[PDB]
């Protein structure tokens, strides 16, 4: 492990563990090296072989085949008291949260391109039987050269199911009112609610709700000029009743979602 990869600066640490910049020595491939303490691990999973690993590894393996807008797991190691994950690292890259901190509310054309790519990435996860459960700007990376977004940190996720979820460990201000009130939600509609929060976050420069009371009321106020079509999509995603929320298909067929830029166009125009 410590011979295969050369370790660089710490990129960040928190509920996800400690993530380091790194370079695979084999071929000089840029990587991110993520350490997770076993004590601090909340949800565990099992590999097709039967060995017990963090759910994050199970989930990443189910989605890490092929190409997509999900960061790929290259390898993992177990240590006596932690697991170490080796993840692909685009360069240069900036997470969407820092990007929004820098530039404030995003132009709708740019928000459209970004949001579209998040949708495509979430659909891929769902198709692979994976529910992320912590979709937010902190968990999205921007490949600044290619204009491609990448989903990260599946450590709060779960296998997708059609029955009710009664556990949740993701970010509360992104969590749906049915979770706040009843501690029950279903996968796809919970996800759509968090996409509503995210889209609002992009076009307004901050999240719409800070308190349980606001989430439960579900009243959306716009502090920035936002087109009526975008306001409509956001409020649809943020429907109080789960079944009143759009499916992914309905989101991507919405009028506001038409004529999206290609990623490379996006980088050229907006990320120079
Ligand atoms: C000053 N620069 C800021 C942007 N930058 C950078 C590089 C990598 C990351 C990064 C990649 C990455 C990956 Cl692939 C996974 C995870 C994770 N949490 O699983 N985190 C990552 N970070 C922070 C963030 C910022 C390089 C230094």
């Amino acid at each position: 492990l410590e011979s295969q990869y050369q370790v660089g600066p710490l990129l960040g640490s928190g509920g996800f563990g400690s993530v380091y910049s790194g370079i695979r020595v084999s071929d000089n491939l840029p990587v991110a090296i993520k350490h997770v303490e076993k004590d601090r691990i909340s949800d565990w999973g099992e590999l097709p072989n039967g060995t017990r690993v963090p759910m994050e590894v199970v989930l990443l393996k189910k989605v890490s085949s092929g190409f997509s807008g999900v960061i790929r797991l290259l390898d993992w190691f177990e240590r006596p008291d932690s697991f170490v994950l080796i993840l692909e690292r685009p360069e240069p890259v900036q997470d969407l949260f820092d990007f929004i901190t820098e530039r404030g509310a995003l132009q709708e054309e740019l928000a459209r391109s970004f949001f579209w790519q998040v949708l495509e990435a979430v659909r891929h996860c769902h198709n692979c039987g994976v529910l992320h459960r912590d979709i937010k700007d902190e968990n999205i990376l921007i490949d600044l050269n290619r204009g491609e977004l990448k989903l990260i940190d599946f450590g709060s996720g779960a296998l997708l199911k059609d029955t009710v979820y009664t556990d949740f460990d993701g970010t509360r201000v992104y969590s749906p009112p049915e979770w706040i009130r009843y501690h029950r939600y279903h996968g796809r509609s919970a996800a759509v609610w968090s996409l509503g929060i995210l889209l609002y976050d992009m076009v307004c420069g901050d999240i719409p709700f800070e308190h349980d009371e606001e989430i439960i009321r579900g009243q959306v106020f716009f502090r920035q000029r936002v087109s009526s079509e975008c306001q409509h999509l956001i409020r649809w995603c943020l429907a109080l009743r789960p079944s009143d929320r759009p499916t992914f298909e309905e989101i991507q067929n919405h009028p506001w979602m038409q004529d999206v830029l290609l990623p490379q166009e996006t980088a050229e125009i907006h990320l120079h």
